[PDB]
């Protein structure tokens, strides 16, 4: 409800940068009550990206015609950054709707055991932790870094070339958090040297993106970590 | 940085064992040699890890390093002795003492050395040397071949998680071997040994994973035990089921 924020049905729209916006969506978690899930939405000349889905189909099928509506540019492609349901739960959206979709290939060997449907294509990752290029074919300007296991083994980031912005997904915390949220199926050891790898990849991001609290400074990435460190 | 941060002998010689100084080695099919080594941990003696060794007509492929650099340099020496071809290859299974703790043996040797790319960035905070280059796997879990360059009859599959996030294991093409590493333990076992860095939620799912990839592999080898029949792959699967 923040001035300049735009709903269209269940989904909250922030513009970060001229060719950027946040998407959100809501999940009722039965015990906890609604929790916010972030995604990206990428202008890339005269086509879209989208960066994760969200919760549902219908919710991501609202995404799809926001973009029709506010944008009116084809969405090319998605990428999708873990094997959970906050960035996953529309795939089904996204290939009704004839994207193309990429995530991680463990992530797609994950997905039928999350009770996830795979992406279409896999990307896999040099031991630095970027993207083998040939698997990510006219990304633009979508940098792909795999920062090591985390809040997941199969966790992914998106840095966005010509922007300040670097996306964490649900490896990042925000700056004042007491807790790393959600560790069910994390890696407690490699956790702090993969949120600390994921700030090296993407130096010069001042604007870090992450699925469960509103877009902070680069002080997200070494507080996840100073949280990380006392996992192990 | 290592787990491990104590090198011995086996006491269970055995009939078909051929001692080689501290390294034992079983032949197990014409072209496919298992080697062990020990260290000894306190309260548990010496406890043995396996590779392979695979002939492959004028090459010899090694699956795994000893625990020790030293260890690993006797591997070389038994295959010099007893095979007299040179070592092309090296693939080491995860991030581990018993799996990468001789790598240094191999590359001062001038081995070319492969481990999934996920070892290799987990190599440094567990204290392994990462290999020179850097496997990657299609969503089905079967090795990227671009990326398994002249590795011939070794068949390399990623399960998905288990004994740890980076575990893969090898076929043995034109045998009925394949090798579990530290993933399956044997028929006999009362637990799934090191659950340290073990992913409980998807282990069961990743050791069915092995089984269905290699379906007609009679003789399961594996780090910490004798071969077995593929009652071991079943029987690690139910004790995992109870990790969830
Ligand atoms: C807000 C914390 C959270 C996370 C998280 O920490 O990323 C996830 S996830 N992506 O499924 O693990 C959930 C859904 C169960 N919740 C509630
Ligand atoms: C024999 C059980 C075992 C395992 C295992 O279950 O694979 C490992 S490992 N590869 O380091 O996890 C060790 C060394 C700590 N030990 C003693
Ligand atoms: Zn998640
Ligand atoms: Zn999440
Ligand atoms: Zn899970
Ligand atoms: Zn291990
Ligand atoms: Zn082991
Ligand atoms: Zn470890």
């Amino acid at each position: 409800m923040e001035t300049g924020d735009q709903r269209f049905g269940d989904l909250v729209f922030r513009q970060l940068a001229p060719n950027v916006w946040q998407h959100t969506s809501y999940l009722d978690m039965p015990g906890f009550g609604a929790v916010a899930s972030n995604g990206l939405i990428v202008r890339d000349g005269g086509r879209v990206l989208v960066v994760d889905t969200a919760w549902t189909d219908d919710q991501t099928a609202q995404i799809l015609n926001w973009i029709k509506q506010e944008i009116n540019l084809p969405v090319a492609l998605a990428v999708v950054t873990h094997a959970h349901q906050d960035k996953m739960g529309g795939m089904d959206a996204l290939h009704a709707a004839g994207i193309a979709t990429y995530a991680n290939a463990l992530s797609n060997q994950l997905a039928p055991q999350e009770g996830m449907v795979a992406a279409q294509h896999s990307l896999t990752f040099a031991a630095n932790g970027w993207v083998e290029p040939a698997t990510a074919p006219n990304f633009g300007p979508l940098k792909v870094f795999y920062p090591g296991p985390g809040h997941t083994s199969d966790n992914i980031t998106v840095g966005i070339d010509g922007t300040d912005i670097a996306f964490g997904g649900c490896l990042i915390k925000d700056s004042k958090a007491k807790s790393l949220g959600n560790l069910g199926d994390a890696d407690t050891e490699h956790y702090a040297a993969s949120a600390r790898a994921f700030g090296a990849a993407f130096p010069k991001a001042s604007m870090i993106v992450m699925s469960h609290s509103a877009p902070d400074s680069r002080a997200a990435i070494t507080h996840t970590a100073r949280m990380a460190d006392k996992l192990r």
